[PDB]
């Protein structure tokens, strides 16, 4: 109510079946904690690193197989004046794992339903924290080392309104939109 | 409600049966992740690459066979003043996989029901992300390399109202409508 | 009511099944009480030590396995004007362990639903106290020794509004935002 | 009603199952009454000794094992204008032991839900009196001897408002906040 | 109604099961009537002797074992303007023994819920009279002899408001707060 | 209604089960009528002899064993302006014996719930008359002889308001409060 927004076999919408029931078998445990390659970790210009969500999907497919997992909505889509939110639950092997709440930013009215899928991707990313996928992305030591051996802090020109600004970027990457 | 629009065996409209129940067999897993050919990846003039949806249909038919999969509506068609949206779920082998929300752009009143199928195609494209089909289209490294070895950035003339503009195009492709 | 806020198989939302029913087997007991490494314990600038929550997730995954545990909401999200709260229960091996109440701080309206996951992480951290995970973080002797052999008290400059202040930091760590 | 406050298998919220049904087996009885080490008993500056609650949790885990016990709420959280209270029951081996009422002190409005866990810890401490854990903390002879061979009464300076005051502290401990 | 106060398997809240059903076995009868040591009996300054309640808990644990007994509330907590009261029943070996009414003195509003546990301890002390625990504390001959060979009547100075008063204290004990 | 006061397996609150059903076995009959020692019979200063109630409890425990008997309330506590009353039933070996009404004197408002237990003790004393415990206390010949060979009638000074009065006391006892 406080959010300034309005809504847009097993009943997975409300069921809690299997939540923390039994662990998965060995090789799933092995490949769920495969160390992430450094080359495919990206960083915002503000200095925050992350992983592409397609990589989360790829890892999950490698772990459980196609059709072995899925995302289920858990609540009505809430659409605030400046962002779109929804709660999503992750199911694997017919067994609920976790539920999370996703975010996206939209700037035009025609842009809600293109963002309501990005929030699904965000919720998947957030739910995978329970599985241990991509743990190093939240390790402060890992972040500090990665940001010192793979990213540089470059003074660079904002061409839209011509102001100077300092941003973060990867060493092998050039400067993209909206900058020089 | 916020969207400025108004609606136009197993009950697949509402059922969640099979969602992430069991993975598919081996060769399906193999051919679901066949690397995409470069020659059939296209790019908007704005610089965004994609794949034709008929290629998604072809891959899905090669994976599951004709009649082995289908798209089911999940919600009433919402028609905003400038776009048409609907939620579609993907079923394969009698087993729900994922649900997504599709988009299309319409510019005339006679054009809603020709776009309400394009949004189906869009939703299929979006749902296939769960299966891992066309993952490289969302890999930033893949995009960067593809855009530097297969697309060029050409200064070209807008003939409708005679203004100059810079757009993206494939190396083997000429310039199409509405330009020179 | 006093809080100045408004709400935003086994029914785990309300069930108390398994709470303190039977203990876990031996090796789980061993690895639940593995002594924490000193290098991965961090301290606020105010002088309060803690552990990253991803480390709690990693330890829980090592103890119970992926899918062997989960967090379940226990109450509606309460959103006070300056913080967001919710009650979360920890389930392991199909057996409830404990319920705790989590906190996060939000400073803008767009920031509720990004914090409502941090409060989940906080509740996990708090619930793990029952399991004995990270006990040394609440041992006063451990804190006193750690703060004298691994952290230093440095006079340092606040660059945002240029005032001088004394804060706590680890010996191997430099000074971060918002300071010099 | 008199308190100036307002509320914020086996149904353990209301059930009395197992209360005083059968005693536990021998080694549990042994390790529930292990004499407490003197080095880990702390004292307020006012002259009241106690034990850290993490030590109660550690002893309970050593006695019953992780997952062999838990705390269950027994009443709605009552929040008085200056403290937060709740009733908690202790369950071990699927058998209720006792119920107690916990306290915490909060001084700001943002501080209720961080204190509502401290009151859980307090209730655990109080319930453990039934088990005989930490009995010497309530023995007047033990207190008198401990305060004469392990604590000293030091004249010391309150630096916040610069007044002199006499407080209690351990012999091996220095003077902490808010004093000199 | 006359009290100037307002309320704050087997349903032990109301059940009378086992009340005086069968006696306990021999060694319980032996250790329930073990003569109390003189050194651990204390006396108020007004001249009334008693035993610490932790000693009652210790004796009960030695008799029945941990988990072999417990206290169950029998009525709503009544809170008079100057004291807090409640009725508590003692259960041992799944068999009700007796019910008593406990007292505590509170002097500030923040002090109700710290006293509502002391009244539990008082009720335990009172209920144990049925078991014969601490019988000598109510024997007038025992009191008279104890007060003449172990306690002295000392003239002593009240330092709070500087008045002289005569109080009772043990021979091996010094003078405590609030006196000299 | 006439009293100037207001209320404050087997349902023992109302059941009459076992009342006079079968007599107890031989040794119980023997030790229920053990002659009382003279040294532990006390007398009021007004000239009325009695026995301490803890001795009744001790005799009952010796007869039936701990847990072999109990007191059950039979009516709501009636609180007159100057005394507190309640009806209590005595159960032994799962067999009701008798019901009696107890008394206590209270002189302050804070003193009701400390007296509502004394009335329990009084009711126990009164109920034991059915068992024949302490019969000699109501034998006029016994009283006359005891008062002539064990008690003396001493002229003694009331120190509170300095008036002279004649009272009864035991030969081996000195003069207590409130007198000289």
């Amino acid at each position: 109510s406080k959010l300034g927004g309005t809504p847009l076999d097993i009943d997975w919408y409300t069921s809690w079946y299997g939540l923390g029931m039994k662990p998965f078998e060995a090789k799933v445990q092995k490949d769920l904690i495969e160390p992430l390659d450094p080359k495919d970790i990206e960083i915002k210009p503000d200095g925050l690193i992350y992983l592409p969500e397609i990589k989360y999907r790829r890892i999950l497919n490698k772990a459980f197989g196609a059709g072995g997992w899925g995302l289920v909505p858990r609540s009505q889509t809430i659409v605030t004046s400046k962002l779109v939110t929804r709660e999503y639950g992750l199911i694997c092997h017919g067994q609920l794992i976790s539920v999370a709440r996703g975010e996206q930013d939209y700037f035009n009215e025609a842009g809600i339903p293109t963002a309501t899928e990005g929030c699904k991707s965000n919720a998947l990313m957030r739910c995978c924290k329970d599985l241990g996928v991509g743990s190093e992305l939240w390790d402060p030591v890992f972040i500090k080392k990665f940001k010192v051996d793979h990213c540089t802090e470059k003074f660079v020109e904002h061409v839209t309104t011509k102001r100077k600004k300092k941003i973060w970027l990867r060493k092998d990457r050039q400067v993209e939109y909206p900058y020089k």
